[PDB]
C-alpha cells in the first residue's frame, strides 16, 4: 500500500512507479472510464497491484501528459503544479529539492544524493578559498579539469558522452564524488595552511593532491 | 562576479537577487516583439538589473516561466515541455533533479539544510556490506567504525571529517575487494592502514 505524495494529493503507487489510473482520472477530472480514455489517448492497457488486486495503471509521463491535454478545472489545477515547480526549481528551493528526495523509493538514492551535495559543498569550498587566495578566472576549470582526468581518467565531455548525460556530475558514482570530495577537501587545507598565491600552486598544490589520490586508489589495488 | 542559472544545456544570466536577463529570457521564450511591447502586452513589471554590463531589463523566474506558458511559439513549447519533464521526475522522485535544483541555491545554509534531511552518504554502510561478503563477522563492525573514528577525530563533526571518514570506507571497500581479504583480521588490517594513510596525508599536505 504505497502513495505518491505531491503537494497536497496522495496517489496510490506501484511497486514500480505507476499510478492508479481511476485516481489519476479523477486528478485529471476525466469523467468516462477508463478504457474509453485508452482509446481516446492511445495509452497502454497495463494492470498493477495497489493493495486490491489488479487495477489499472498508468505511467508518470503519461499521466503529466494528459494533463498538458485536458483542459478540466482539475487538469489545468496539474499544468498549474507544472507551472509552479518550474520556477521553484529554477530558483533551487531546497523543500522542493527535500520533497522530491523523500518521493524516491530507493532509500539508496538518497545516500547517492547526499554523496553528490557533499562533494560539492567541498568543491564550492575550494573554489571559496581559492578566489580569497588570489581568484582567477580560469582557475576554477583548471581545477575540476585536474579531478576529472586523475578520477574519471577522461574529459568532462568524454565522460558525458560515455555516460549518457547533459553534466559529468548527473552520471558520477557515490565513490566518484566522494573521490572528488576527498581531493577538493585536501587541496583547500593545503593552500590555507600552506599560504598558496594566485593560481600557480593553487593549481600547483591540486595537480599534487589529485595524483597522489590517484595512486592511493590505484594502490588498493596492490594491497 | 556575474552569474548565470543553469537549467540543463541553457544558461541563463542572473541577477544577484535572482531576476532573469529580459533579452537574453526573450530569445529563449521566441518574443521577437521590443521589450516595452511585451511589458504593455503582459503586465510585467519594468525592472533593471547589472548582469555586468550596465541596467538592463530584468524578468523574475516566475514571469518567465508564466510567458513560457502564455506563448506558443517553437521555444516557449520547448519549455512547457521541460516543465512536463521536470514535473514527471519531480514526482517520480529523481535524485538528480534533486541535485540539480539544490545546486542552484548558493547559500550553505539551504545545501546544510537539505543534507541535514538525508539519509547519510552510504560509505561506512556499504563498507560493513563488502566486509561481510568477505566474510567478516561479529565485532569487527564496532571495531571498523572506533579505527575511523581514532584517525580522523582523534553532527557535530564537521564536513571535512565527514568526508574524511567517507573517503577512509571507500578506500577500504574497495582494498577489501581488489584484494580478496578474507576474516576479519585481514580486513582490519588494510582498515588500519588506509585509515593511517589518510591521517598521514592530512597532516602532511597541511605542511
Amino acid at each position: 500500500p504505497l502513495t505518491l505524495n505531491f503537494g497536497s494529493v496522495r496517489l496510490p503507487v506501484s511497486a514500480d512507479g505507476l499510478l492508479h489510473a481511476p485516481t489519476a482520472q479523477q486528478q485529471l477530472g476525466l469523467t468516462q472510464s477508463w478504457e474509453a480514455a485508452l482509446v481516446e489517448h492511445g495509452l497502454p492497457e497495463t494492470y498493477r497491484d495497489f493493495g486490491a488486486g489488479p487495477e489499472a495503471a498508468v505511467s508518470v509521463p503519461d499521466f503529466v501528459a494528459l494533463a498538458f491535454a485536458l483542459d478540466t478545472p482539475e487538469a489545468r489545477r496539474w499544468q498549474k503544479r507544472a507551472r509552479e515547480l518550474l520556477a521553484r526549481a529554477m530558483q533551487g528551493d531546497v523543500r522542493v529539492a527535500a520533497q522530491i528526495a523523500e518521493r524516491n523509493p530507493e532509500p539508496d538514492a538518497r545516500r547517492w544524493l547526499a554523496a553528490r551535495l557533499e562533494s560539492t559543498g567541498a568543491r564550492r569550498e575550494l573554489m571559496a578559498t581559492v578566489a580569497r587566495h588570489g581568484g582567477e578566472g580560469r582557475v576554477y576549470g583548471q581545477l575540476g579539469s585536474i579531478s576529472n582526468r586523475t578520477v574519471l581518467g577522461k574529459d568532462s565531455a568524454s565522460v558525458r558522452q560515455e555516460r549518457g548525460v547533459k553534466a559529468t556530475r548527473d552520471g558520477l558514482t557515490s565513490a566518484e564524488l566522494l573521490r572528488m570530495a576527498y581531493i577538493d577537501t585536501v587541496t583547500a587545507r593545503a593552500i590555507q595552511e600552506s599560504e598558496a598565491r594566485g593560481n600557480a600552486a593553487i593549481l600547483t598544490l591540486h595537480e599534487q593532491v589529485a595524483r597522489s589520490e590517484r595512486q592511493s586508489w590505484e594502490r588498493a589495488g596492490q594491497v
